[PDB]
């Protein structure tokens, strides 16, 4: 039983995160979330999570500035890629204020580039079918 | 064909409000959104899809103090229910800081009884699902 990784921030872990992932459900792809704000204590517990993910789907806190967010909250993430080079990595670029092109510099720099984003006056609702669309076709149909 | 009207503030029109109507559609029930914040002159030639609607669910900005919030913008929505006394009026109190006491205060005052609430580290994935069974069995289901 393959299963996605949900990786975001606590602002959004009960908000767009718990859509996602429902949906996921839905769509009867088995997924997991993890908050990356938690004590490196846990995060440590949790690792196996990641790791052992099909597809990591990283949903980013879009509307802050990289260089402050990635090492220290992310690139923990993307690290447990290499324990599975079966996973792949989804990026959302996820808020309604986006520093878009500072992300989008930020993503290429980590050799990412599968990229959902909000969009203006696009609904979340959409955001979540689009990233589901993408993760199912792509790794569970065949 | 009896269909839910949602009435919102803008600042959740594309996020949370964009799930509970993808919900309702997924469960069969036709609904329209209205956004509460708009000029009078497009809430008037809106005016029909809350008087005609058979549910009328006003998502409320929780956070926010119900002195500054209800007269001003969702009065106009509930005098619609008068146009339709087969029209049921479902609360929902949305946000990561309500001001609870404050709200339900404010609800009981303007006669309103039914009502689904933001909770502490409870998702807005099972909030939507609270709302959609309560809406589905009261009117849709027989
Ligand atoms: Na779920
Ligand atoms: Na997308
Ligand atoms: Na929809
Ligand atoms: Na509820």
């Amino acid at each position: 039983e393959e299963f996605v990784c949900i990786s975001c921030v606590e602002e959004v872990r009960y908000s767009f995160v718990s859509h996602l992932s429902e949906a996921l459900r839905r769509k009867g792809i088995n997924n997991v979330v993890v908050d990356v704000d938690i004590d490196d204590l846990l995060f440590k517990e949790s690792q196996a999570k990641i790791e052992k993910a099909g597809v990591s789907v990283m949903v980013l806190p879009g509307n802050c500035d990289p260089s402050e967010v990635w090492l220290d909250k992310f690139a923990k993430v993307l690290e447990c890629q290499r324990n599975n080079k079966d996973q792949a990595v989804v990026s959302v670029l996820y808020g309604d204020s986006l520093l878009r092109d500072q992300w989008l510099s930020e993503l290429d720099f980590r050799g990412l580039s599968r990229i959902h984003q909000s969009r203006k006056e696009c609904s979340d609702s959409i955001l979540v079918e689009e990233i589901v669309r993408d993760v199912y076709e792509t790794h569970f149909y065949v």
